[PDB]
């Protein structure tokens, strides 16, 4: 067989040029050949798929080319391990990064179809809970845009974050069957399935330890392409799916599902640790399969050069088993000596911390680890012993420090502190905001910082400007481009140039206009899909994020109730109208969080139907908050609420989204809020409340909520209203749990920041009364948000942690 | 929006002409765009998929057109309900019916690929157990070829018939993960999902009965196209998949699998009834979803015309719940009166019986029916009461007949006789071979025949000549075409013309040559994938079918052991060399059937390694017998074994496959064997053993195997060898169960036909010694097999049962 004949098999002239004529042809081809529909039975969903497939074709030509390029060039490869990847919709984002948006628009118009209507049909890819998952998605976009040889590795959950329904004011969870109609963006690779072992036992042979009598679960990869911004670079996100091996009969076949349950559903916990066996299996699963893939890719073009060609970033402690698993492979399978293996491991792994809340920290009981992963538990003990020996050498006689630094936590239930394991086996450990990274060195990891100061870094979070500006706010992106060009899209610092238009009356008018249109649009979307009338001329007060006590949605609730009581007291007095919007999902077993949602809706029940309040105050709970809803509500927001208790929000990222889209911020000196105020100037920020140091003082002396209740009349009245059943007539004591918590067991001191919060809210209302000055402060914000682009964050990881150089060099097009 | 613009959305000029240039282009497009592979990483499996997708495109253009045609013309529609559809591979069959085989061959050659190698990569679609399932597949092909508006409705099992492995001579079952790499021939239709109810209870309202508090399981359809032979007609096979509805949290999501288990696996029972709940659910599932689809299609272009536009064929009693379900819908939902509903039902349904073995008959316990389908059990009782009233009117005072005809079978465990239910609610009941249909009227359904003689018919089975001749035996099809043309392919009766070449020396040489090549090929396939050396010059004695006592593979075993003992007795005597091949799967819990397989391999262990036997005798057990293996071994067979006990094989179809491909038959006067001998002339058939009437005599007086053991020395010796451990040295009494069964509990009288069988086998050996006369008898067989084409069978169903006229009119091509 002449092998020169197989040279015809090329992607050289396939998709055709990116003009309207070829696009319509392919749209048609896909509608008929791919979907087996005709113009008579086709529905809008079918038309949406035909378009997705048409765009996908252009995406694939570049995908194949990018991977060929990396094979030829062999760059250092970056592996981002995360159990979450909150991707959202992919159609629009693909059209924009490939510059096909226009042609697709024209091509769909000539066919008698409306592209915007089609885009709304796409299901959100919700394989994440919130901030942690979305950050991974932003980073993927940025790494592609910066031309890095990066791969995202995670789990392909069959069911992502649940869909939230509100019944009688309460949250109801519904499985998110996001694959029901299929996913055109993923490419299954059954041919690359790998084995993952569980349970079993350890045997010691003359030449080493052997992990035997193990149960096997296969890991099947699904690849999703991730396009960079107009540089023709398409990277890969590989998600693993669990499959049972082929080795009563009927029962035996039905029991296969048991093994496939590993990748069935995403744990809906945000910043909270649940030590369930299934979760541990998910963690080892993603890790074991990923590392095998990494080693084989490494051997296909000894291990001394491993750290030079491989960088493994651990997103939180979820994939922390990668450290002992890498040791297991190198020592048990590759037979390297312990010390060389360890050196390679530390040089390859880096760890990112995302929270300081103690209940969010993973501490796995050893009895669970010894039955499920016996060999890893042995390796962990060894790692521990050698690490503790170093400690003892650096701090002789300090037996207390040894106890505190141990990877093994004593107590009735022995547990492994995964955070300690990550610090010990990583060459770098980073926080996600300046204040958070400092807190890590000053508090929780102080002992580790003293032993190895060089390991601790900071990498302030960011968001991608493509999805969080160009995509969700085309109007804003339009008027900004009409003055400074399109170069900011991949270089956000250029937004700085906008400071020269702070005084231009044309610009001021435009910014205010884009926002009004965004608000008009959002108000329409609300009446259409959730029938209710909000006044588009009111101030849009928005707080959207996962429901959590530390995020203090309750502090927000206290404010709106204060506003209501005020109006009722002096009904004929003028107040700046407000539409307070709060949305977010609560973890299913988080009782307090679910009670907070009920409180929010109970408040709206009273406020929204009080005739004397009128159109002056509306409280709305946005149900099913997700990436696609964030893209709608954020560009329409005037005020962004970032009011977590100082020292609790590691960074936050939603705050940055609001800053980039023309909303002013009211928040505490927490996480990235500190750096945002720093960039825009504290005078262009609505800061309030305790600083981290004040919180420490209060803690030292003791928090007594009663003091505030006794000293603040307005607060007393609110609490009295809550306990009396004012907001729950048929059930007088429905909120007894919330009240009791605020009064006697509030770890986040809501009452302590109440007074400052309200006063601050008053200044917000004062400034909104003056349109031109409000819009001018907004411009001072948008103009200095450049530092919060994920491209900046990634550039820093690359250079300071991974040892690779970014690049905006575009690759050639398929043809 | 101008709706005239949407006229551009057409299949009018898509696939391009069927020439080599366009095919290569599409092959390439699919390899890259569809599979995301390039010529560097692509494997033969990838190349196979690129080709399948290329061929699929041509198949889809016609599919859309055919369905448009039926919409416009609105023919009477035929619905074939079956729980099995043994389809086998689809690539080659599609290329042949579309006449693309050649272009595909040339196009793949110019790309440096070999098409035959690619075809072998396709997985068999094994959604059937054997004869019953394969008949449904043959019928689908025939109905399409005869231009009937027919739809096959079944279940999309995730795992079909298990893969058979032989370990130490024993059968081992391995799940058949046939969807692992995907199925390019199916088109999922999530948009057409329908609800199916289970359990619940019946409430009586003033206006009727209501089935309430039911558990719901969704039914998602997957469509597979079925192309007719070169007539551009593409029909549909719709298979249902079970999906849970979207309404601890983690556990709740994991428990969804419970509902999806309904379509997880095919029960591997052939001609045997297992009353398990899961199986009953599968039966109602396919029925409830199918009938809903049928009603909606009916209303989209009152019920008095239902029987004029709808025909529902029940393949065995598996889908028998269609009768009470149709009544439930018409009476409970559509609110028709009982009598009108009943008339419509009987006029719409027809039932086909496939076996008389009592243990194969479905008799569901009422306690299972009342808890799972309470409303259907009520309807069944009502049907029963009104049917029994008719009986009482026609045969006054005959209380015994009333007991025998009842749909409800008394006893400790009350049961519903589904066969009786089908006869009562169908306008037609048919057997599958002349002798079988007569047995139905004479024995098991005698009471029903006496009440309604007009209901009973016969429809002798057939096989499709496309797959069973053109596809598997191109050489034979070639030489046949070179003398009489290609018109026989869709008109098998024309094979008759071949009787004029019985004396032509050229033809005789050719037929013998095609067979030798087929044998040479099969011998090569055996050494390559199952390393073992058979002599291609020996007589190929083949018996392939499911292992069953009534099929008497044991009678075959007795013969080969006799042959072995004979050789050993007179080693230097000449015998016609033979390669005895036996293959087939045994149901997992069928102990005796699994013991028979072990016996067969034990026999080969001794015979195949006896140096004095040499190349004169080889016993081979063909593992994992399936549709694709049948296509290989059948064309290479010389002698076809169809030796079931007279009166037990309803028809058989494998017998017809062997007849069409040049093998002579040695069998009993059973099932279709009777009609085959009738067509070829009994002198061209090797018939032997008891006739049905002889079996009855023996039964009347009593079967005593000892008599034969006492009177036949050769038989004694065999039994003595078996009990002594001659064939099982390390385990002397391993076959004690088989021996005991043959001696004291043989329901199929193996010993009674032993003597006649051996004598007959001797005549087979005598004729093979004379090549020219052997080949001339073969020609007399091939030439009269025309009557056994499924096109003939379907034509008869259409005209005599469905009321529709066949047609070979070709539809226009897509363009
Ligand atoms: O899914 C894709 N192609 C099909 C091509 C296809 C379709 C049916 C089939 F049977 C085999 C292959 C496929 O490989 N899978 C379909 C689902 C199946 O279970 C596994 C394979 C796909 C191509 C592609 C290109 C890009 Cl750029 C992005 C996502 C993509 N997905
Ligand atoms: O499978 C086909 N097309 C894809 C086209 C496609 C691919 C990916 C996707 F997300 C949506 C649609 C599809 O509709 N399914 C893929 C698997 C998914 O789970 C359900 C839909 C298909 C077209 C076709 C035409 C013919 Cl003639 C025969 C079989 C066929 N199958
Ligand atoms: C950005 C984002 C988050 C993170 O928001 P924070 O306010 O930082 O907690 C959570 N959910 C969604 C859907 C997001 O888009
Ligand atoms: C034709 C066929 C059958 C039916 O064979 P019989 O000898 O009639 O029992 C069974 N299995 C397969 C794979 C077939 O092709
Ligand atoms: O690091 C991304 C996100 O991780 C977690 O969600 C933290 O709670 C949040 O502060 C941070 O912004
Ligand atoms: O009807 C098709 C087939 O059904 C069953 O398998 C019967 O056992 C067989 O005799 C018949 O040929």
């Amino acid at each position: 067989s002449d092998q020169e004949k197989r040279k015809q098999i090329s992607v050289r002239g396939l998709a055709g040029v990116e003009n309207v004529t070829e696009l319509k042809k392919n749209f048609n081809r896909h509608l008929h050949f791919t979907l087996v529909k005709d113009r008579n039975v086709a529905t809008p969903r079918d038309y949406y798929f035909a378009l997705a497939h048409t765009v996908r074709d252009h995406l694939v030509g570049r995908w194949i080319r990018t991977q060929q390029h990396y094979y030829e060039k062999d760059p250092k490869r970056i592996y981002y391990l995360s159990l979450e990847f909150y991707m959202g919709r992919t159609l629009q984002n693909t059209m924009v990064n490939l510059a096909l948006e226009n042609a697709c628009d024209e091509a769909t118009y000539q066919l008698g179809l409306d592209m915007e209507e089609l885009e709304e049909i796409e299901e959100d890819a919700g394989l994440g809970n919130g901030g942690l998952g979305r950050l991974a998605a932003c980073f993927l976009d940025s790494m592609a845009t910066l031309g890095l040889a990066a791969y995202g590795y995670g789990i392909r959950y069959e069911f992502g974050i649940f869909n939230q329904k509100i019944c009688g004011g309460w949250q109801m969870e519904e499985a998110d069957d996001w694959l029901r109609y299929g996913n055109p963006w993923e490419k299954a690779r059954p041919e690359f399935t790998l084995p993952v072992h569980f349970y079993g036992r350890v045997e010691h042979t003359s030449q080493g330890a052997k992990w035997v009598d193990t149960q096997v679960v296969l890991a099947m990869p699904y690849d999703t392409p991730v396009p960079g911004y107009r540089n023709n670079v398409v990277n890969t996100m590989r998600l693993w799916s669990a499959k049972a091996p082929n080795d009563g009969y009927i029962q035996a076949v039905l029991d296969r599902n048991l093994a496939e349950n590993i990748s069935r559903v995403l744990y809906p916990n945000d910043n909270f640790f649940e030590g369930k066996e299934l979760r541990l299996k998910q963690e080892y699963f993603v890790v074991a399969a990923t590392l095998q893939d990494i080693i084989r890719r490494f051997k296909s073009s000894n291990f001394d050069a491993f750290p030079d060609k491989v960088a493994i970033q651990l997103n939180d402690t979820h994939p922390s088993l990668a450290i002992p698993e890498l040791m297991r492979v190198l020592v048990d399978l590759e037979r390297l000596d312990w010390d060389k293996a360890w050196e390679v491991t530390v040089k390859t792994c880096a760890y990112t911390n995302h929270t300081v809340l103690p209940e969010a920290l993973e501490r796995w009981p050893v009895h669970l680890l010894e039955t499920l992963l016996p060999r890893h538990l042995q390796i962990i003990y060894e790692i521990n012993q050698r690490f503790l020996n170093r400690v003892a050498a650096a701090f002789p006689g300090d037996v207390d420090r040894l106890r505190r630094m141990s990877l093994v936590e004593e107590g009735a239930v022995k547990r492994i502190n995964m955070a300690h394991l990550c610090i010990a086996g990583s060459h770098a450990v980073n926080g996600v905001a300046r204040i958070h990274s400092e807190i890590l060195k000053k508090t929780i990891f102080k002992d580790f910082y003293e032993l190895e100061p060089h390991k601790f870094q900071n990498k302030t979070n960011g968001i991608t400007p493509r999805r969080w500006l160009v995509l969700c706010n085309p109007g804003l992106a339009e008027i900004i481009a009409e003055r400074i060009g399109e170069e900011y899209i991949s270089d956000l610092d250029q937004l700085r140039k906008l400071l020269s238009y702070v005084d231009d009356e044309a610009f001021i008018r435009d910014v205010a206009k884009v926002k009004q249109e965004n608000k008009l649009k959002f108000a329409a979307y609300l009446e259409r899909e959730y029938k209710v009338h909000i006044n588009p001329n009111s101030l849009f007060d928005v707080q959207v994020k996962r429901i959590h006590e530390y995020k203090r949605q309750l502090l927000n609730c206290l404010h709106v109730i204060t506003l209501y009581n005020r109006i009722k007291k002096e009904p004929n007095k003028f107040v700046v109208p407000r539409t307070v919007m709060i949305g977010g999902k609560a973890a299913p077993g988080y009782h307090m969080a679910k009670m907070i949602i009920k409180l929010i809706t109970a408040i709206g029940d009273v406020v929204n139907h009080d005739p004397v309040v009128g159109d002056r105050l509306r409280v709305i709970f946005l149900e099913n908050y997700r990436v696609s809803l964030a893209e709608k509500v954020i560009p329409a927001a005037d005020l962004s609420e970032q009011i977590s208790t100082a020292g609790t929000e590691a960074s936050g990222t939603g705050n940055m989204k609001f800053m980039l889209n023309g909303a002013l911020t009211i928040g505490t000196m927490d996480g990235a809020n500190v750096e945002m105020a720093e960039e825009a100037g504290e005078e262009n920020f609505f800061i309030f409340g305790m600083r981290v140091e004040d919180v420490d003082r209060l803690d030292q002396r003791g928090y007594n909520a009663q003091e505030y209740y006794d000293r603040i009349p307005e607060l007393r009245q609110i609490i009295e209203q809550l306990s009396s059943g004012f907001f729950s007539p048929k059930q007088p004591d429905l909120f007894k749990d919330i009240v009791n918590m605020l009064m006697h067991h509030d770890r986040f001191k809501v009452f302590a920041d109440y007074e400052e919060y309200v006063k601050c809210q008053e200044r917000v209302s004062a400034l909104y009364k003056n349109p031109r000055e409000w819009t001018r402060m907004v411009i001072r914000n948008i103009a200095t948000s450049g530092k919060f682009s994920s491209d900046r964050t990634i550039a820093q990881y690359a250079r300071e942690i991974w040892g690779v150089e970014p690049s905006r060099q575009r690759l050639p097009a398929p043809d």
